[PDB]
């Protein structure tokens, strides 16, 4: 029955229902600062991030809670990890290294010869030469051992491999959790939950975070709602994903793939799209 419209289009709202897992992620950088024993996420007064995990898992308990990981655990914190599945019927540890996002790959070398056309099919003196040269020099320097995108995501330790890595666990969907239904919901860590979830709609089951403090409107990544695996929005920003090598900080592969979907464009208007897209839910507070 029930439909709203953005950009003069009309779009299904679609269900997100009551067995929709919860996704949680947190990408280690150094597992040396944590006490023997202890689960290698903050959980600080000021960043409470496991004690919100596991208030979330006990509000929701009849739903899969999901904590996405990586980084270079000791066996120590694998123990822990388990102890806090143990202690929890309704959480799930999923290390990075364990899940099969290859569906999602592409290889170095394809990107590199795409990248390195455009550059070629340029006015005579519009060329940047610089550029071409630097680019052919790192094709070269690939190996068939290393030519993955994922690989080279995988070991790289900052923000960006956190990005790289929410953006395949948004596109896996539930199927990460490999009971549990076919949709997402993906939440920060800093967001605490104070009451049930329920049933959720969202436009073309896609709905983002946008953050109204401060009098001002930003669509975050921070919270993302996703009814079905492989969400053809989240596909746009795989594409955009595939076209870099390495993506600049900023760049949004994920935000700039949801808003082609939607054709949100840089005339659009941001509020319009911003009222449209929003998750917002009474009993999370974001």
């Amino acid at each position: 029955s029930q439909t709203v419209s953005f950009a003069g289009k009309e779009y299904e709202l679609k269900v997100i229902d009551e067995k929709t897992p919860i996704l949680f992620q947190w990408f280690e950088p150094n597992p040396e600062r944590y006490k023997k024993d202890e689960v290698p996420i903050v959980n600080t007064k000021q960043h409470p991030y496991l004690d919100n995990v596991t208030n979330a898992a006990r509000i929701e308990s009849d739903r899969m809670i999901g904590i996405f990981v990586d980084g270079d655990f000791s066996v120590n914190q694998k123990t822990a990890f388990s102890k806090l599945e143990r202690d929890f019927e309704n959480v799930m540890i999923i290390y990075r290294e364990d899940v099969d996002f290859s569906m999602y790959d592409r290889k170095l070398s394809d990107i590199y010869h795409d990248i390195i056309c455009e550059q070629r099919l340029r006015t005579e003196d519009k060329r940047d030469e610089y550029l071409l040269n630097l680019l052919e020099k790192e094709l070269r320097e690939i190996s068939k051992a290393q030519d993955s995108l994922i690989s080279m995501y995988a070991k790289k330790r900052n923000h960006a491999w956190f990005d790289f890595f929410r953006n395949l666990a948004l596109l896996k969907a539930g199927e990460i959790f490999r009971s549990f239904g076919e949709g997402c919901i993906y939440l920060d860590m800093d967001m605490i939950l104070t009451g049930k979830l329920g049933t959720i709609y969202a436009p073309d089951g896609i709905s983002m975070h946008v953050d109204r403090r401060n009098d001002s409107v930003n669509i975050e990544n921070s919270a993302i709602i996703v009814n079905r695996s492989n969400h053809p929005a989240l596909l746009e920003g795989l594409s955009f994903m595939h076209s870099k090598v390495d993506a600049h900080p900023y760049y949004d592969g994920l935000g700039k793939g949801v808003k082609k979907y939607f054709n949100f464009t840089p005339l659009h208007n941001y509020n319009h799209f911003c009222d449209f897209i929003e998750f917002n839910h009474p009993n999370i507070i974001m």
